[PDB]
């Protein structure tokens, strides 16, 4: 589909048994999801944006469905105010910027 | 153009006769540039990002040519980690997300 940017580009994603609204975010290298207790190995990381850094847990090879499109890759989980689909997964669902 | 997302969508912008590199950022409501001088009236504002809140200077009706596409609108100047072009100007240049 085509998503205009008059409003936030929020779409429905699924991660296991949880559906969430997340931003399709070309400004994010990696995907950052709100706090959730995912299974499996992870490692700590600090990520920075406007206002400073937050601490996140990096989980690898996590399958995420984004508007019905299949993706799988790295997911950072921590106290973000918004779920953010970053470029690592945007490329996998075929997302481009066009003007 | 069509811009894929395997790399950061960094583009050259022209603002006040200066060339700068900025990130096309669909997850940003607002355009936020690193510290610089712009002429005219500005208003103190605060904005929140992933890491908390910052103070910025709000400048209205600033022309920016983004990849050769003209926009005129609100520019916030303050301690962002990188220059970001947000939806307020991405809409002006006809940006959409497509997948
Ligand atoms: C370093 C470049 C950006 C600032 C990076 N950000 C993505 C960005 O899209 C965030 C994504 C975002 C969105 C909402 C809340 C928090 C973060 N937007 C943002 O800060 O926009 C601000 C300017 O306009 C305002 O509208 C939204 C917040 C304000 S981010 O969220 O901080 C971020 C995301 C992912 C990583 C890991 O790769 C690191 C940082």
């Amino acid at each position: 589909p085509q998503i205009t940017l008059w409003k936030r580009p929020l779409v429905t994603i699924r991660i296991g048994g949880q559906l969430k609204e997340a931003l399709l975010d070309t400004g994010a290298d990696d995907t950052v999801l709100e706090e959730m207790n995912l299974p499996g190995k992870w490692k700590p990381k600090m990520i920075g944006g406007i206002g400073g850094f937050i601490k996140v847990r990096q989980y690898d090879q996590i399958p995420i469905e984004i508007c019905g499109h299949k993706a799988i890759g790295t997911v950072l989980v921590g106290p973000t105010p918004v779920n953010i689909i970053g470029r690592n997964l945007l490329t996998q669902i075929g997302c481009t910027l066009n003007f």
